[PDB]
Formats: C-alpha cells, structure tokens, sequence
C-alpha cells in the first residue's frame, strides 16, 4: 500500500476489539508520550483488546525525520506513509489510517480516529459499545448535522467555493474523535477516490459515508463526546468518552486523578 512504517501487529491472530488511531505532527512527541502513558496504554479492556497505533506523514526536517525513525524503533506503533505531513493534508493522514485498517486489520471491531489534544475513556466507551449491539456500518461521534463551511478567508477552516461549492456540509462528526466498526473503513477506502476531496478531514468522510448511505446515530442516550472542552472532575470523565482542548501536562494530570480516586462511588 506503500507504507514507510507499519506497526508490529497481526491482526489475524489476535483481532483487536478497538484500535485507536491518533493523529499527531512530527514535533509532538510529549503529546505521543503522554497519550502512550494514560488512554493510549494497550492493555485488556473487560477482556476485549485495545490498540493504539500514531499516523504520521513526513517532513522536510532531517533532525524531525531522525527522531520520528529512532520513535519507530523504540515503540513500533507508528503508521507511515511519504505525504507533507502539514495541516491542510490532515485528509490524506486520515486515508492512511482507513487505508492500513483496511489492509491490515479488517478484523478490528471497532476503530476510533481521534486527535493528541484529547482524553479518551476508553473502558466506557468499550461498554457502551459493547451495548450498542451494532457491529457493522456503524459510525458515531459527535454529530455535525447541518454545517456550513466557513468562508471567513483567514479562518483556520476556511474553504473556498470552489474549494467546496455548496451551501452545506454532509452530516460528518467532529475530527476531533469518531468511531466506527472496522468493515467501514474497507467501505471508505473503496469510495474515497470518487468523492470529491475536500482538506477537511472528517468533513471528507461523511462526504464518503453519505456515498455509502451510511447513517451518523448517537452513542448514547447521554452526551459523551465533547469536542468543546469540559471542566474537570472524576466523576463526569468516568462516565464520557472524548473531551478536547487537552494538553499533554493536563492529560497526565487528569490520568492520576482517575487513578488516584479508583474505588471510590461516585453520586
Ligand atoms: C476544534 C473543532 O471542533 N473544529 C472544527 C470546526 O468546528 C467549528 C464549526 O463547527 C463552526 C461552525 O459554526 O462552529 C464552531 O466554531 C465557531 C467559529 O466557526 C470558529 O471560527 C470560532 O473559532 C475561532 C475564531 O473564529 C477565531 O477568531 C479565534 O481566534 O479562534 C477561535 C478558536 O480557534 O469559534 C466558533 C465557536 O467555537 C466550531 O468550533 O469545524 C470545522 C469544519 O468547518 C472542522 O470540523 C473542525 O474540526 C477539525 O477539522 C480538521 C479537518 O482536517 C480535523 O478533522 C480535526 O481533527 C478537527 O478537530
Ligand atoms: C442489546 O441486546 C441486549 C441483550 O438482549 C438480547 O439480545 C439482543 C440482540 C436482542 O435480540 C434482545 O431481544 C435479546 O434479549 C439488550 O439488553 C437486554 O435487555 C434486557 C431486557 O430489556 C435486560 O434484562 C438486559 O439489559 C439485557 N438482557 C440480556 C438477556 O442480555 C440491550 O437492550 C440491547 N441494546 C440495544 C442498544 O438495543
Ligand atoms: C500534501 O502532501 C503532498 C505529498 O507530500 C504534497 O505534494 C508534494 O509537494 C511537494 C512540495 O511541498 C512537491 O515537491 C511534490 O511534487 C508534491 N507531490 C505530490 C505527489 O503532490 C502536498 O503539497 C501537500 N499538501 C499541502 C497543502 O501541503
Ligand atoms: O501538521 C499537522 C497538524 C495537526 N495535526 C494533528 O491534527 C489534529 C488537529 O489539530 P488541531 O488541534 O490544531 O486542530 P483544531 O482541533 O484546533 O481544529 C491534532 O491531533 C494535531 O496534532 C497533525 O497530525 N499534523
Ligand atoms: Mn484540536
């Protein structure tokens, strides 16, 4: 598929119950580090397996190159293809990602794409996906419904109309983390070459999840993805599964106060 990198995994002989891919630039390796050390930890989740496994692109950086190559070796969970790793490429980054599901772990039950700025629950999203009893052309996250792309020209989202013509924006879920059971991602790769591109990435793939006639739902009948932020406090991150706008220093700080308070009920 014309990978630089692929991560020391065999999907066939143990199939992963959740892999989370996690996009991140060159330069963040504290964010990686922090993500490795807290919800990124692989580990046994009610017995189900997770996985975590960092896309990245490349860089013009030598020295950037040097230390992504030696955090390969290091950790061997790196996903690489040879693409300008900048933000306005962040929908090739994504495709990578679909793609190496797609062509080395279709067993995945479940994939989550998800930022580095993030906290994840991973055991609650694991039961209320072990819940939902839907293991096929299932997509969730938080739901964007009716968008419009932002034509404030100096936005960081800005697109052009001839960069995306029409008024609104296909149903899509926040980039900021989705989920979907793992055939989606054959799907999506399959159509990706006949949607029209767009530089937004989780715009791009409800553009192809619409192609598909693939339907967004709701994980719960609670909120439990945050791409606003939330304040802090055990027992409301016991009980979400995405929260934004979180940085490395405050994702191990918020991990030590889950584990400092395990074993304590919460109202
Ligand atoms: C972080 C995030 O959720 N970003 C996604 C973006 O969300 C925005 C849209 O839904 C718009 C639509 O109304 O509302 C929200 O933002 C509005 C306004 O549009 C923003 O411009 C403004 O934020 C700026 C402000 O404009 C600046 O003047 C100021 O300096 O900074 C602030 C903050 O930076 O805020 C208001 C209220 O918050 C909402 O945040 O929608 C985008 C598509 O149009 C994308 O979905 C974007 O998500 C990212 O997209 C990339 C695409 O490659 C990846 O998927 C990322 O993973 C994903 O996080
Ligand atoms: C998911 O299913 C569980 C289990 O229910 C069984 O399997 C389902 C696929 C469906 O065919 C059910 O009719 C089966 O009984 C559901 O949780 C059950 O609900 C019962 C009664 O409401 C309750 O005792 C327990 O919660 C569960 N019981 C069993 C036997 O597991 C759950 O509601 C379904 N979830 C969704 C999202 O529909
Ligand atoms: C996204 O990545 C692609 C692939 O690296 C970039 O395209 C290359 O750009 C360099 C210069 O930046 C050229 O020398 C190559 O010839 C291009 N190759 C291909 C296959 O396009 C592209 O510029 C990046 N996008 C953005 C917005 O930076
Ligand atoms: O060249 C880049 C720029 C950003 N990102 C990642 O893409 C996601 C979105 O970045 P950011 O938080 O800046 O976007 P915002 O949520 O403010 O739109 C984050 O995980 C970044 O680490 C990346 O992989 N490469
Ligand atoms: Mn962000």
């Amino acid at each position: 598929g014309n990978f630089l990198k692929l991560p020391d995994t065999d999907c066939r002989q143990t199939p992963p119950f959740l892999v989370l891919l996690v996009t991140s630039s060159h330069k963040q390796l504290a964010e990686r580090m922090a993500i490795r050390q807290t919800w990124g930890k692989e580990r046994m989740v009610k017995g189900k397996q997770l996985k975590t496994f960092f896309l990245l692109g490349t860089t013009s950086s030598a020295a950037e190159t040097k230390e992504v190559d030696q955090e390969s070796q290091r950790h061997g969970d790196i996903i690489q293809k040879d693409f300008l790793d900048v933000y306005y490429n962040l929908t090739l980054k994504t495709m990578m990602g679909i793609e190496w599901v797609h062509r080395f772990c279709p067993q995945a039950a479940f994939v989550m794409k998800t930022d580095s700025d993030m906290f994840i629950n991973v055991d609650y999203l694991t039961e209320l996906l072990l819940k939902k009893n839907r293991t096929t052309r299932f997509f969730t996250g938080f739901l964007k419904l009716n968008e419009f792309p932002i034509r404030q020209p100096f936005s960081k989202w800005f697109v052009s109309k001839s960069e995306y013509p029409w008024d609104r924006y296909p149903p899509f879920c926040s980039g900021t983390g989705y989920v979907f059971s793992g055939d989606v991602a054959s799907q999506v790769y399959n159509v990706s070459k006949s949607v029209p591109y767009i530089k937004l990435e989780d715009v791009f793939v409800g553009l192809c999840l619409e192609r598909l006639n693939i339907r967004l739902e709701e994980l719960h009948s609670q909120p439990t993805f945050f791409p606003g932020g939330l304040r802090f406090s055990v027992c409301l991150f016991r009980r979400i599964v995405a929260c934004h706008f979180i940085k490395p220093r405050t994702l191990l700080d918020y991990w030590q106060a889950l584990e400092n308070s395990r074993g304590e009920d919460c109202p």
